[PDB]
């Protein structure tokens, strides 16, 4: 089934705009916040707005964006950390995590780190 990611800090959850943008909302009726997270090799997973029908995807740079084709910024490691909340690491850039600011904005990749509120979020129907 879709998703929706609820992040801890805030009670955001992630959205993808068709355009592209990523950003939070608190809305839980919002169409741009129904996700996809499929499964691709074990422990890592891609996300797909629904609507949007674009992929999440983390540059370089530390900046989350979402692409209409799947390339390899479009992989993260899924784990279900010790207090039950989920984290989503880049496969690429290994050491940055998906993560939402308590305003709604994302939060860079590379300012990220564990034992941050901003990186943990709870996967709901």
């Amino acid at each position: 089934d879709p998703k929706r990611l609820y992040c801890k800090n805030g009670g955001f959850f992630l959205r993808i705009h068709p355009d592209g943008r990523v950003d939070g909302v608190r809305e839980k009726s919002d169409p741009h916040i129904k996700l996809q997270l499929q499964a691709e090799e074990r422990g890592v997973v891609s996300i797909k707005g629904v609507s949007a029908n674009r992929y999440l995807a983390m540059k370089e740079d530390g900046r989350l964006l979402a692409s209409k084709s799947v390339t390899d910024e479009c992989f993260f490691f899924e784990r279900l950390e010790s207090n039950n909340y989920n984290t989503y690491r880049s496969r690429k850039y290994t050491s940055w995590y998906v993560a939402l600011k308590r305003t709604g904005q994302y939060k860079l990749g590379s300012k990220t780190g564990p034992g941050q509120k901003a990186i943990l979020f709870l996967p709901m129907s």
